[PDB]
């Protein structure tokens, strides 16, 4: 868990970002 990247954003807002 510490050692790997969770997400940061929804389904949504993917590429758009």
């Amino acid at each position: 868990s510490q050692y790997l990247l969770q997400d940061a954003v929804t389904e949504r807002e993917v590429l758009l970002v």
